[PDB]
């Protein structure tokens, strides 16, 4: 996250870090045994870590499980990033509490201009590398479809969003991919793709989760 905020330790329960000996990724619990993250993160080796603040320390509060199944949107496009999603099933149940803690779905898609909380341990720079040992909070409205279109032309679906500042210097960022955009309490976006970061006039790109909950509830059902 580029222009962004330390989080504050547990603020954001339903934020998950991907592992594979090294944070990878984000994710988003929705329930004690699944979590939603990016397509492009698929990899095999996956540890979810629940409950985290500090990524590099044990602080208390942290559960690691292991990922048992984990589930492409079979219609992914890794060459246009549309349909950017994946679930993951937990080994075993999650402990819910205050500190860890599931996101609900959406009923409906956001509209333009809603403010949303955007987080993760991605990169904090937009010219050069530093990944945070805690976790970064960002606030970011929706833009409209027609800002986002003018952006990327030619490149953004019917199941993809643009948040973010035009002006740049605010930003998701490399590492933050597949963390929640929680808007009014409902995960509405998953940190997909973009140009560079925080960089002017491209806005960051996100998974449109409304267009997936029935898909994501008919997966689970029968998973
Ligand atoms: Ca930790």
């Amino acid at each position: 996250i580029v222009g962004g905020y330390t989080c504050g330790a547990n603020t954001v329960p339903y934020q998950v870090s991907l592992n594979s000996g090294y944070h990878f990724c984000g994710g988003s619990l929705i329930n004690s045994q699944w979590v939603v993250s990016a397509a492009h993160c698929y990899k095999s080796g996956i540890q979810v870590r629940l409950g985290e603040d500090n990524i590099n320390v044990v602080e208390g509060n942290e559960q690691f499980i292991s990922a048992s199944k984990s589930i492409v949107h079979p219609s992914y496009n890794s060459n246009t990033l549309n349909n950017d999603i994946m679930l993951i099933k937990l080994k075993s149940a999650a402990s819910l509490n205050s500190r860890v803690a599931s996101i609900s779905l959406p009923t409906s898609c956001a509209s333009a201009g809603t403010q949303c909380l955007i987080s993760g341990w991605g990169n904090t720079k937009s010219s050069g590398t530093s990944y945070p040992d805690v976790l970064k909070c960002l606030k970011a409205p929706i833009l409209s479809d027609s800002s986002c279109k003018s952006a990327y032309p030619g490149q953004i679906t019917s199941n993809m969003f643009c948040a973010g500042y035009l002006e740049g210097g605010k930003d998701s960022c490399q590492g933050d991919s597949g963390g929640p955009v929680v808007c009014s309490g409902k995960l509405q976006g998953i940190v997909s793709w973009g140009s560079g970061c925080a960089q002017k006039n491209k806005p960051g790109v996100y998974t449109k989760v409304c267009n997936y909950v029935s898909w994501i509830k008919q997966t689970i059902a029968s998973n």
